[PDB]
């Protein structure tokens, strides 16, 4: 589809057998999701933006479905104010910016 | 143009007669630039990101050219980790997400 930017580009995703809402975020290097109890091992990481850094748990090779498009890759989990699908997964669904 | 997301969607912008590099950021409502001298009146404001809130100077109705596309709108100046072009200007240059 085509998504205009009048409002936040929020879409439904499916991750770990759960449905959530997330932003399609071209400004996010990596996908970051609200606190959720995913199984498997993980690695500590800190990610920075406006306001400073938050601590997140890095899970690798996580399957996510974004508008029926499947992708699998890194998912960071932590106390983020919003769920963002970052470029690491946006590339996998064929997402481009166009003007 | 059509911009893929294998690397950061960085573009050259012109603001206040100066060239700068900036990130096309669909997850940003607003446009936030690093500390710089901008001609015009400004008001102090707060803006919140992934790591908390920062103090910015709000400049209204500023001319800004993004990759050869003119916009006139609000620009926030403050200690952002990187220059981000948010939706308030992305809409003006006709930017959409497509997949
Ligand atoms: C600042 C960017 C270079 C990086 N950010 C993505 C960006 O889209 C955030 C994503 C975002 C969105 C909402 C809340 C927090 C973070 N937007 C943002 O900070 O925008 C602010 C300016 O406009 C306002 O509108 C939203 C917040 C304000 S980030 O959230 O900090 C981030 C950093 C690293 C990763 N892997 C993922 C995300």
């Amino acid at each position: 589809p085509q998504i205009t930017l009048w409002k936040r580009p929020l879409v439904t995703i499916k991750i770990g057998g759960q449905l959530k809402e997330a932003l399609l975020d071209t400004g996010a290097d990596d996908t970051v999701l609200e606190e959720m109890n995913l199984p498997g091992r993980w690695k500590p990481k800190m990610i920075g933006g406006i306001g400073g850094f938050i601590k997140v748990r890095q899970y690798d090779q996580i399957l996510i479905e974004i508008c029926g498009h499947k992708a699998i890759g890194t998912v960071l989990v932590g106390p983020t104010p919003v769920n963002v699908i970052g470029r690491n997964l946006l590339t996998q669904i064929g997402c481009t910016l166009n003007f």
